[PDB]
This record gives C-alpha cells, sequence and structure tokens, in this order.
C-alpha cells in the first residue's frame, strides 16, 4: 500500500455565518480554501490520491448521534435566517447555515472516505480537508463549530466495518474535544489523547472533565488522556515533551491498529484562540512521530486552525510529512516550561496506575517554513551482491577521481600500511554517499555494509564534519569504544550495549524490546531533538527491530541518516533500507512494561542528562 489520500471538496466552503456573532467570527469558509490552495501552491495536493467526497448515510450518522439530534439538524436546510439564529442559540459556540447540514454530511463522508482509503490499503495514509469540524460535537448537541463528530465517526467506522480492536485518536487541536472523550470515555478499544488550552478550566469549553484527572470510566479507564495547558505560549519544546513523555510511550505500548488525528491547527503560532507559539513545522514531526504506528495508517482530519497563514503552513507541513518528505529541522529546543512540566507530571502520575511506564519512586510574525530528494536512499552492499531494492533506491558506487584522491590522502595521513582494496572501496563509497546526501541534495539517507568498523566510522564521522555538518548524532549498537571524540560538543553518542560524559548516553538494556522502545521515546528522541544534529550516523556490528528507531530518528537532520553495517545480513540490510526509504514499519506489537532494572537504568540516565538536555525533563525541577 502506497499513496497519500487527500479528500476535499469546495462545497464545504458553501456555508458561513449569516449574522453577527463574535464567538464564531473566526470560523470562516476561507480556511478550507486557503488550506487547499496552500497544498496546490507547493505541489502537495498534486502528489496526493484525490479520493472523492461523499455524504455520510443516516445509519453512519447515528453511529455517534441520536435520532432526535439528527432529525433536529435535518431541518436546518429549510430555515430562514431568524429560524437559523434561534436554532443556533440552542447550542454552545455554533452557528447554522442552510447548507451546513449538507456540508456536515460531506465532512463525515470525507472522513469515512479517508478511513476506507487507508484501511482498504488503497493508500498508506491520508488527510481530510473538511468543514465543519467534529471533535466538539456530541451525541445530541452541536458544539464549538461542530455539527457532527467526524473523528468519532471514523473510529466507530473502523471498529465496525474493519473489526479493529485498538484505534488511537490524537487531538492536537488547541481546544479539548469533549465529544470524542464522551464518545469513547468507557470504550477501551479507542485510546483518546488530547492536549488543550485549559488555563485551570477558565478557557472554553470550561469543563472539569478536560483536566488530567479524567482518565476514562470503568473498562475505558486509562484510555482517556487529557493534557491541559494552564498557560498560553506553549512552544515546540512543550509539544515535543508532551509527545515524548506522554503520548508516544502509551501509544507504542498500546500498538494501535489505526491512527486518527484531529488535526486542528489553532495550536499553532499566530492563532487567535490557542495563543501558543508552536511553529507550523512541528506538525510535520508530530505527524512523523506517529507514522511508525499502525503500519503508517494515519487518517488526519482537519479541525480548528483560524490564523489563515499558520493554517496553510501547518497543513503544508502535515501533508509534506504524510508524503514522506524530509522533516524540517527544529532549532532552539529545550526544556518545557514549568507549567507544561506540571501538566505532564500530573497526567503521567494519574495515568501511571494504568500505564505502568509512568510509575515513579517516592521522593505576530514568524519566519516562513523552509521548502521541504530524487533518490531517497542509496545502498552499497558488499561488492558483488545484488538485491531487490525499492523504487527509490540506487546502488551508488560511482566513485569519482577526486573521491579516490581524498581516500588516498586519508590513508597516507592516518591509516598507513592499510592496502586492502575492499575496505578502501567501502571508504570511497562512504565519502561519495556523504557528499551526495550532505551537499548534492540528491540523496536523503543511505546505508553501507562495511567490515572494518574502526577505520570506517573514523572516515565517515570526520568527513561529515569536514563537509558542512555542525553536529552529528552517532547511534551505535553494540559494545566496544568507538573512535569518537565525545568532548568537542559537536558530536553526541548513543551506545546501545550489553555491559561519565554529558555528551554520551550508554544503555545496557524478551522485554528488551519494550525497554529499548521506552528509552527511544523518552531518552533517545528528546536528546536527539534538542541536539539538532546535521547528520545521523547509524552503526551496527556483529533480534532487534530497529526500523522503528531508524524511522523516528529520521525526524532529525532533515532525514539525513547514514547507516554503517558491520558484516552482511540480508535481513537486517533489507530492514535498514526499508526504514530509510520511507516504507511502512511492521508494528512492534503490544509492548508490556519493561523490567525494573531497565527502568532504573533509564531513570538514572534521565537524571544524569536532565540538567543539560532539559527536554528529558518530564517533571518539575526542584530548587536546590
Ligand atoms: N469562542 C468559542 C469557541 C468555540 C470553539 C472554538 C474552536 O476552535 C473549535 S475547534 C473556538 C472558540
Ligand atoms: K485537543
Ligand atoms: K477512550
Ligand atoms: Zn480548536
Amino acid at each position: 500500500a502506497s499513496g497519500s489520500a487527500l479528500i476535499f471538496d469546495e462545497e464545504m466552503s458553501r456555508y458561513k455565518l449569516l449574522w453577527t456573532d463574535p464567538e464564531c467570527e473566526i470560523e470562516v469558509p476561507e480556511r478550507l480554501t486557503v488550506s487547499y490552495e496552500a497544498l496546490r501552491t507547493h505541489g502537495l495536493a498534486q502528489r496526493c490520491k484525490a479520493v472523492p467526497v461523499r455524504q455520510a448515510t443516516e445509519q453512519e450518522i447515528l453511529l455517534a448521534h441520536s435520532e432526535e439530534y439528527l432529525e433536529a439538524v435535518k431541518q436546518t436546510p429549510g430555515m430562514n435566517v431568524e429560524e437559523l439564529m434561534a436554532f443556533s442559540k440552542k447550542y454552545n459556540a455554533v452557528y447554522f447555515h442552510q447548507n451546513i447540514y449538507h456540508c456536515a454530511k460531506l465532512a463525515a463522508g470525507a472522513t469515512l472516505q479517508l478511513v476506507d482509503s487507508v484501511m482498504k490499503r488503497e493508500v498508506r495514509n491520508g488527510m481530510a480537508l473538511v468543514r465543519p469540524p467534529g471533535h466538539h460535537s456530541q451525541r445530541s448537541a452541536a458544539n464549538g463549530f461542530c455539527v457532527f463528530n467526524n473523528v468519532a465517526f471514523a473510529a466507530l467506522y473502523a471498529k465496525k466495518n474493519y473489526n479493529l480492536n485498538r484505534i488511537l485518536i490524537v487531538d492536537w487541536d488547541v481546544h479539548h474535544g469533549q465529544g470524542i472523550q464522551y464518545c469513547f470515555e468507557e470504550d477501551p478499544s479507542v485510546l483518546y489523547f488530547s492536549w488543550h488550552r485549559y488555563e485551570h478550566q477558565s478557557f472554553w469549553p470550561n469543563l472539569p472533565e478536560s483536566d488530567y484527572s479524567s482518565v476514562g470510566k470503568g473498562k475505558g479507564s486509562g484510555f482517556n488522556i487529557n493534557l491541559p495547558w494552564n498557560k498560553v505560549g506553549m512552544t515546540n519544546s512543550d509539544y515535543l515533551a508532551a509527545f515524548f513523555h506522554v503520548l508516544l510511550p502509551v501509544a507504542y505500548e498500546f500498538d494501535p491498529e489505526l491512527v486518527i488525528v484531529s488535526a486542528g491547527f489553532d495550536s499553532a503560532i499566530g492563532d487567535p484562540e490557542g495563543e501558543m507559539c508552536a511553529l507550523p513545522e512541528i506538525f510535520a514531526h508530530l505527524t512523523h512521530l506517529l507514522m511508525p504506528l499502525a503500519a503508517g495508517k494515519m487518517c488526519v482530519v482537519l479541525e480548528g486552525g483560524y490564523n489563515l497563514t499558520s493554517l496553510g503552513q501547518s497543513v503544508c507541513q502535515t501533508v509534506h510529512s504524510l508524503l514522506g518528505d524530509p522533516t524540517p529541522r527544529i532549532s532552539g529546543l529545550g526544556t518545557a516550561c514549568d507549567s507544561a512540566l506540571e501538566s505532564i507530571q500530573n497526567v503521567r502520575n494519574v495515568q501511571s496506575s494504568y500505564w505502568s511506564s509512568f510509575k515513579h519512586l517516592a521522593q505576530i510574525v514568524w519566519p516562513e517554513p523552509l521548502k521541504r530528494a530524487s533518490v531517497r536512499t542509496v545502498v552499497v552492499p558488499p561488492p558483488g551482491v545484488e538485491l531487490t531494492l525499492p523504487k527509490n533506491c540506487q546502488h551508488s558506487g560511482d566513485i569519482s577521481e577526486s573521491t579516490a584522491k581524498e581516500v588516498q590522502r586519508i590513508r597516507d595521513k592516518h591509516f598507513h600500511d592499510l592496502t586492502d582494496q575492499n575496505i578502501l572501496r567501502s571508504l570511497g563509497n562512504i565519502i561519495s554517499v556523504l557528499d551526495r546526501m550532505m551537499r548534492s541534495d540528491e540523496v536523503c539517507n543511505g546505508c553501507v555494509v562495511v567490515s572494518d568498523l574502526s577505520v570506517s566510522v573514523q572516515c565517515a564521522l570526520q568527513h561529515a564534519l569536514t563537509e558542512p555538518a555542525e553536529r552529528v548524532l552517532v547511534v551505535y549498537v553494540g559494545d566496544g569504544e568507538l573512535p569518537v571524540k565525545t568532548n568537542d560538543g559537536k558530536v553526541f553518542l548513543v551506545q546501545i550495549c550489553t555491559k561519565k560524559c554529558v555528551n554520551r548516553l550508554t544503555l545496557c538494556l524478551e522485554s528488551l524490546t519494550a525497554g529499548f522502545m521506552q528509552a527511544l521515546l523518552g531518552l533517545i528522541l528528546p536528546v536527539a531533538y534538542e541536539f539538532n544534529p546535521a547528520l545521523v550516523l547509524g552503526i551496527v556490528e556483529e533480534m532487534r527491530v530497529w526500523g522503528h528507531m531508524t524511522c523516528l530518528i529520521q525526524g532529525l537532520a532533515r532525514g539525513r541518516m547514514l547507516t554503517l553495517l558491520q558484516g552482511y545480513d540480508k535481513d537486517l540490510l533489507e530492514l535498514t533500507v526499508s526504514a530509510l526509504s520511507g516504507a511502512s514499519i511492521s508494528p512492534l506489537g503490544p509492548l508490556r512494561a519493561p523490567k525494573p532494572e531497565d527502568v532504573e537504568m533509564m531513570e538514572k540516565q534521565r537524571q544524569r542528562l536532565q540538567e543539560r538536555w532539559g527536554l528529558l525533563r518530564c517533571t518539575v525541577s526542584e530548587s536546590w
């Protein structure tokens, strides 16, 4: 399954507010248009399978709503403006239009088209550009610009027609989404995460059940996860701390069969409702950070987002991320704010009785986003080995004259009496691939099989730093000290081994899968995102699903990851190439809680690196 469905129709623009109502003045049709035009201005909609919009059937509408409310809305076509005003007065923060019933059927049917397109493997992912939104809609009431609940429709549709038992809903709209919560607060098969501007219940919808204390009800306890922002101005560090330390852990432990995103973009910088300071680029990484889930099956559904500029920019970033484009580098990442650390700590503590990973011992302008390769991956197997590579993979091996001259200079300088032609050819391949991915912009990621690790890592690291590469993240797997000076600050080392530096991170992890996953989500990825490396250098030597890591690390360094594999293993070579080429990662399965010793090691590593890498902090710092 390959492709990125984009469901949209201009008809959902043929409804608007027909009177003066400041509560709803932000929700304009222009939104939809300025989104699609944006995707058309950057060639994204053109790279998308344009699945058509349909009307949701009455039975499908009754999946999440009562017959009384459906019949009430069914008469909104056929009301004059006075009757429309009187009807809209019956509900909270919503207006009605003669075409809004039709457009709500269209939004629900478009969400259902997205779910059908993804689940039927016609596409891998997809985004729905709908209007009106849905997450505030409830069983018998329109609410917060929502008539029908599109995402609840999607989840129930996947549960019914595709017999799914685990579906993850992620609501990164700046408002709560009481509708989705109410719809699945007791259902354990639908895990609802939602972060929202709360301000200690002073912000709309002003509900006590939008607090971190709402964890579900009965069987669904632990499957409702609210993250309340009790202050505005939440930056990218806050959102990524939320992902790394709340959403992603329970998500990968949950192993959802389908991910559905309430992609409201009022959580972006410049929006007049959220008043947050998250750059649109973040919605790339968020999207990317969820893509390894559900074998990539992600159904992004538009919700809020009312600053037209940031709306278009965040839609563009989301679609770029859906199509597998190189995620944009985020700079200036650090610790989340104290209020964010408080929210994260409270939700982790309250959810710890349900997700044992969270238990703890006793104690307005912004820069425009950059434009987001011809050959995504190049593969250098052992000389004389052929493989069946994906459509975006080249065999490379075009060693030039200047490349061989540089290799001869390196050999005469540092590695005298080394006359093996095979390792020299591999070093030339490394240099060529590095030049092609760190300058030519013709390659994103790459992978080379090498035998001599000691000289190969030296060559690769020093040539990367010789090219324009400010910082480098070396993810090494195995034991033994590698020739890596981890003191100049321009290099971070993450060593997964079996058996005292602030720039290094050693991890000596059956449940090794779960422990490694929890570490990657809560330790490796935060330090990596803060470090902001210009290149990722993967090293393996000598039973490990590292494609998840190989995919999640691709968020860093604009996707530039060079893998070095000691020894030829066709299985692992194929795994690396598939993870680099942007393919769907086979799901890791439902992860149990890691062993206590591994949890102690991870907590010790976090405490050892919190003072430098504040993005590891998932708890308020205590004054000395
Ligand atoms: N003024 C009230 C209000 C209600 C809903 C919104 C949304 O953004 C729906 S997602 C914003 C403001
Ligand atoms: K939300
Ligand atoms: K739930
Ligand atoms: Zn919203």
